[PDB]
């Protein structure tokens, strides 16, 4: 049970307009020699251009929603449209470039996939509404044949050379002409009632249609990742470390201790009501305190109501971490991910909401201010009681009203404290580069944490 098979059915209804007299009996095999590739009884490690739904949920860092729409095949142009954003428009005599032969929009495509995906993916899933333009575009633009090695390093090929007769990976595909052997999933076999835009709008207000193809490509691939990651959920699934993953993780647990270890000292909470993650450990195993536990799963469509996980959590603290509600009470501490941040590891998502993938993929709901009402962003500082000792770690004085520690309430800051305040500044821009954004009680005050020491 692994690949699609070639002679799995394909259904055509949603081709017809475009492509009129076309059987209703097709699978994949019929469709790929129809759109003018030869398969060729290969066991090469290609056994189809079209993917499962599961194939596809483990490969979304390399979706690209693709469109194709007629603006009068031979007989007019085509406006080729991607999530990307790009409109290209092919003649064969929001960026929307005017019209230009087949030889530079390929050259064009090439350099785009390769930008979008190099960081990102070993491959590209065209994530389709298949109408028919854009699967009879794709021989202008796609080559396919044996799974291939890079000439120039050990990545899968995913582009190719007619002028050098050469594979190349998304790092170097540079001046390259055609994309080889792409993936591809048409959404319309999902079994959906109605065009794009009806099934779309059910679920997300924020792309609109500008009657142009990159709107379609969008609107395609963001109901794709409703179906994928919004209503279906598998956290089981892992996925490869693409970049500073585990940097942000170890980050994460560093400015959880020392917020809640901070926040436990200052203003004695006599317990602590920890909401979220079912798998969750005291982040501070230590603290004089009665820690009791909350199960809620990670929200994947809308944020809780808290009126809803509630039903005494206005004794002590409430410890929201990646816990995604509608109004945190007044005495929280939260950690909320910004859905809003431009990174690799967070893919555009469903209705403003983004897909963070780290280690597993988590659609995340719209980031909202509003939650955070009875609150105020927690204030940058470095907190230690540990004894002042180098031990086993550079050394050029640290200045600073924010490193808290014994050593620097003197008037010297220690080697030892110097070092980590430098490393903890570190984990915690890191994790805010990132786009965690961290909330407090609005009564909290750094100047309390000073008398921690007498
Ligand atoms: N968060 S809470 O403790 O108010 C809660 C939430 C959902 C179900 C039960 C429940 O507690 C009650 F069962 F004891
Ligand atoms: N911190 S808090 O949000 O739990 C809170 C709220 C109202 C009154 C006192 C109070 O405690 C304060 F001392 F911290
Ligand atoms: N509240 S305070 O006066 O101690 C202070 C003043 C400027 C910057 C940080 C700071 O807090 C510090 F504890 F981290
Ligand atoms: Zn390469
Ligand atoms: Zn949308
Ligand atoms: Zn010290």
């Amino acid at each position: 049970p692994t690949h699609l098979s070639v002679d799995t059915k394909f259904k055509t209804e949603g081709l017809c307009v475009d492509i009129p007299g076309i059987p209703k009996d097709m699978t994949y095999r019929r469709l790929i020699s129809m759109m003018g590739f030869k398969m060729n009884y290969q066991v090469n490690g290609y056994p189809n251009m079209f993917i499962t739904r599961e194939e596809a949920i483990r490969h979304v860092r390399a979706w690209i929603g693709f469109d194709v729409e007629g603006c009068h095949g031979t007989n007019l142009p085509l406006q080729l449209g991607f999530s990307t954003g790009v409109n290209l428009v092919a003649v064969p005599t929001p960026l929307m470039y005017k019209g230009l032969p087949w030889n530079v929009v390929r050259i064009k495509i090439v350099q785009m996939l390769s930008d979008t995906l190099k960081n990102l993916s070993d491959r590209v899933v065209f994530v389709l509404w298949a109408h028919g333009f854009e699967l009879t575009s794709m021989k202008y633009f796609v080559k396919i044949g044996p799974e291939r090695t890079c000439c120039l390093c050990d990545r899968r090929a995913t582009c190719f050379s007619t002028a050098s007769d050469t594979y190349a990976c998304w790092h170097h595909s540079i001046g390259f002409d055609y994309v080889y052997n792409p993936f591809m999933i048409d959404v319309q076999q999902w079994g959906f009632t109605g065009n794009l835009q009806s099934n779309h709008d059910l679920y997300c207000q924020v792309h609109g249609n500008a009657h142009v193809a990159s709107c379609d490509a969008i609107m395609t691939r963001c109901l794709a990742v409703h179906e994928c990651f919004v209503k279906r959920v598998d956290w089981t699934i892992e996925y490869p470390i693409i970049g500073d993953e585990l940097k942000i993780n170890a980050a994460c647990r560093k400015v959880q201790h020392m917020v809640v270890k901070a926040a436990l000292l200052a203003d004695k909470f006599p317990v602590l009501h920890d909401i979220g993650n079912p798998k969750a450990i005291k982040c501070v195993p230590q603290a004089d305190v009665e820690w009791k536990f909350y199960d809620a799963q990670p929200c994947s469509d809308k944020a809780y109501k808290i009126e809803e996980l509630f039903y005494k959590f206005t004794d002590g603290v409430c410890l929201f971490w990646n816990c995604n509600v509608d109004r945190y009470p007044a005495n929280s501490i939260v950690c909320r991910f910004d859905t809003r941040v431009l990174s690799n590891l967070n893919l555009p998502g469903c209705d403003g909401g983004s897909l963070y993938v780290n280690k597993h993929a988590f659609h995340t709901p719209a980031f909202d201010k509003s939650a955070f009402v009875n609150l105020k962003q927690l204030p940058f500082f470095y907190y230690s009681d540990s004894p002042c000792e180098s031990h086993g770690i550079d050394y050029v004085p640290l200045k600073s009203a924010t490193c808290i520690t014994r050593c620097n309430l003197g008037g010297a800051v220690c080697r030892h404290h110097a070092n980590e305040y430098r490393l903890y500044l570190d984990a915690y821009n890191m994790m805010i580069s990132a786009g965690f954004s961290l909330w407090v009680y609005k009564q909290f005050d750094t100047y309390n944490l000073w008398n921690t020491f007498t």
